[PDB]
Formats: C-alpha cells, sequence, structure tokens
C-alpha cells in the first residue's frame, strides 16, 4: 500500500530472457503453424471466430518495439496464440498437435526461466 512495498524483484534481464525463449519457440520445428499471422482473406471463419489473433511474428514486434509493459504481458500473447489453435483446430490435427507440443514447450521454458 502507500509507502509499503514487498522487495523489489530484479526484472532488468525479463525483456532478453523472453527474447531468448521467444527465439527457441520460432525455431522448433512445430513453429510453422504460428511463424506468420493467419490470412484473414484465405482462411474461411477466421476473421469472425478468432476475436484476437496472435502469432509469433507479432510477438516479436511488440517485443522489440516496448509493447510489452511486463513479463505477464508477453506470456498472455504466447498462450493466445494456443488458446486460438485449440479453438479452431481439432486436437487430432498436425495443427491442432503443433499447439498442444508448443504450449508445452513454452511453459516448461517460463517456468525454468522465472519460477
Amino acid at each position: 500500500s502507500m509507502s509499503v512495498k514487498k522487495p523489489k524483484r530484479d526484472d532488468s534481464k525479463d525483456l532478453a530472457l523472453c527474447s531468448m525463449i521467444l527465439t527457441e519457440m520460432e525455431t522448433h520445428e512445430d513453429a510453422w503453424p504460428f511463424l506468420l499471422p493467419v490470412n484473414l482473406k484465405l482462411v474461411p471463419g477466421y476473421k469472425k471466430v478468432i476475436k484476437k489473433p496472435m502469432d509469433f511474428s507479432t510477438i516479436r514486434e511488440k517485443l522489440s518495439s516496448g509493447q510489452y509493459p511486463n513479463l505477464e504481458t508477453f506470456a498472455l500473447d504466447v498462450r493466445l496464440v494456443f488458446d486460438n489453435c485449440e479453438t479452431f483446430n481439432e486436437d487430432d490435427s498436425d495443427i491442432g498437435r503443433a499447439g498442444h507440443n508448443m504450449r508445452k514447450y513454452f511453459e516448461k521454458k517460463w517456468t525454468d526461466t522465472f519460477k
């Protein structure tokens, strides 16, 4: 509260560390559904159904331009990528499986780097 603060958690490396995680996600072999924004002209249904599209390239640009205020807003956008993928894709599809794998991969790197 006013003039009463918990001890300061060192956040000075968070930008670098989120960038490293994102690089690892970009280079995973199952990243291909997620590298670029879904083409809203060419994928019927996507525009209406997926209210907040997100992809790794969009996260990379937000990251590089100071549009994440803190490491939690960065994790929210990564998870949005996977939540969108589960909304639109069957679990038993190449893309559906890619999304589960990537979410797993991310959540481990997240825990190991920050928790």
